[PDB]
């Protein structure tokens, strides 16, 4: 079953990406995190990364889409 602690961790990770707190993840926020890992992606490469998990086609990552990303990293 889903727990409130699990929910809490998910929310922490999302917020680590969503810096301005508006509930969506932009190419610029993605960029910030990827550069902190030691990579140097172009704007278009960041957009290709969004395009992989963008299930509603709106061009940015929301919470359930982020959940998909984590699903793939852990599993
Ligand atoms: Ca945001
Ligand atoms: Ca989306």
């Amino acid at each position: 079953q889903l727990t409130e602690e699990q929910i809490a961790e998910f929310k922490e990770a999302f917020s680590l990406y969503d810096k301005d707190g508006d509930g969506t993840i932009t190419t610029k926020e993605l960029g910030t995190v990827m550069r902190s890992l030691g990579l140097n992606p172009t704007e278009a490469e960041l957009q290709d990364m969004i395009n992989e998990v963008d299930a509603d086609g709106n061009g940015t990552i929301d919470f359930p889409e982020f959940l998909t990303m984590m699903a793939r990293i852990m599993k």
